[PDB]
């Protein structure tokens, strides 16, 4: 038999009114025999119709696959509607089911601090600075650096930490050349969750 | 039938002189039929005879689970040797073979560093100190706190985070009482790992 797999949107996609979040509804292993699938999208069990199904893709296992797209309302998911997409195929007993949302719980709001490099590190080619994000709830969340207008891609961030009082933190550390901080360049921490006003917050760092 | 599940020693077992590491050999699904297991333990392919094996334990799924415990000498486990459990059992068609060493990969030294509490943070009651540790692998590590040579383990470190050269960091984030910083108290990062020189640095923070 198929098998559906559902995945939802990303949350930057939610979190920014230019993106565009979808959640998506994936059939596997749908058979030669009975190859029509047909896609039933409900949100909070209300059928919707503006789906974008694309035609079955036969993979090298001569098994097909194919895709339907929903595109959602950033307020819809945020507020926790649920997402279910029925899956129907003749080679089915019954109709495969599968529905998502948004994590569940209180919405508590991050905190973000920049933390310049260690004066240790200053003699070492390149220095490390530091956005510690923490105490926000919950961990869906997208953490980035800029700097002059364009994206400083040089950083890795931990993943999201469960903290003693139940929220969440992380650090995302940003490598760059020493001179560039010497230099007085400043470097910007930019923070998207769905507790911040304007789902969205700032801090910049540069030498002091 | 059984399964096997063979756990390494925790790294500040390996790495302090004083503790002592052990590799444990669990079997779960020892069923009443079939209660009686057969453990042969070895150190690089030679057979050792030093485990011991601890009375078998009933679990309420009726089933039991039976555990072999094989102390390791701290060079060894640190010199890559492979320990290999032999669990056998009427009810297997043969003994299941787990074998588990010490991470692989060319050592790199922690580089630890300690950050103040960004000064935004001043207005809570509680402030967080950060300790930053980069450049590691493998990633098998102890980061502790402490004040006054007592533990301060009001604490929550990162999962290592693989980084863009392939070695690991991670960041260790200690809250403490606002007054406690503003008093100058100091306290202390430190940090326990195979790349260290005695395995061991400490690296202090204060309020100047
Ligand atoms: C026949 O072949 C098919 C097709 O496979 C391809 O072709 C074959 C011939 C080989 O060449 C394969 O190597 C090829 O890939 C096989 O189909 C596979 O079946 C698997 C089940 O049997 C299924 O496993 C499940 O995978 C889930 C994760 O899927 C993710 O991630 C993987 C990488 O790990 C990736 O390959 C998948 O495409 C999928 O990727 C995500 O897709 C979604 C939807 O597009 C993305 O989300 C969207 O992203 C956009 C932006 O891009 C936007 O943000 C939208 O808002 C958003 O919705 C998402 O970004 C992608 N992520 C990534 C990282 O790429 C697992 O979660 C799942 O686990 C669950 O189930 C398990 C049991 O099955 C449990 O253990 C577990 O607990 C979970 O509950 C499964 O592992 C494969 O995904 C599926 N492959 C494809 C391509 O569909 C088929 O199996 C085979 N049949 C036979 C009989 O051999
Ligand atoms: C009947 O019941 C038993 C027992 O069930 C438990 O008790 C009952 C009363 C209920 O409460 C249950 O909910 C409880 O689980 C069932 O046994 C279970 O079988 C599972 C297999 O089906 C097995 O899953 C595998 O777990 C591995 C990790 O196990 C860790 O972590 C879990 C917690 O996350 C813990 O439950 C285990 O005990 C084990 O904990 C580690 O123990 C070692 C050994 O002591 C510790 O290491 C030592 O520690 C000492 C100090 O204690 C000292 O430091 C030594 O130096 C050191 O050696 C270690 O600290 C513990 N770690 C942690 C984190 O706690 C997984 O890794 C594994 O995954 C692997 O396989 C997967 C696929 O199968 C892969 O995805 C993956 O890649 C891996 O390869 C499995 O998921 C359960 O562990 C096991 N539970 C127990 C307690 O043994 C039994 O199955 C059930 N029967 C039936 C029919 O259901």
């Amino acid at each position: 038999g198929p098998s559906v797999f559902l995945f939802p949107p990303k949350p930057k996609d939610t979190l920014m009114i230019s993106r565009t979040p979808e959640v998506t509804c994936v059939v596997v292993d749908v058979s030669h025999e009975d190859p029509e699938v047909k896609f039933n999208w409900y949100v909070d069990g209300v059928e919707v119709h503006n789906a974008k199904t694309k035609p079955r893709e036969e993979q090298y296992n001569s098994t097909y696959r194919v895709v339907s797209v929903l595109t959602v309302l950033h307020q819809d998911w945020l507020n926790g509607k649920e997402y279910k997409c029925k899956v129907s195929n003749k080679a089915l007993p019954a109709p495969i089911e599968k529905t998502i949302s948004k994590a569940k719980g209180q919405p508590r709001e991050p905190q973000v601090c920049t933390l310049p490099p260690s004066r240790d590190e200053l003699t070492k080619n390149q220095v490390s600075l530091s956005c510690a994000v923490k105490g926000f709830y919950p961990s869906d969340i997208a953490v980035e650096w800029e700097s002059n207008g364009q994206p400083e891609n040089n950083y890795k961030t931990t993943p999201p930490v469960l903290d003693s009082d139940g929220s969440f933190f992380l650090v995302s550390k940003l490598t760059v050349d020493k001179s560039r901080w010497q230099q007085g360049n400043v470097f910007s921490c930019s923070v998207m969750h769905e507790a911040l006003h304007n789902h969205y917050t700032q801090k910049s760092l540069s030498l002091s």
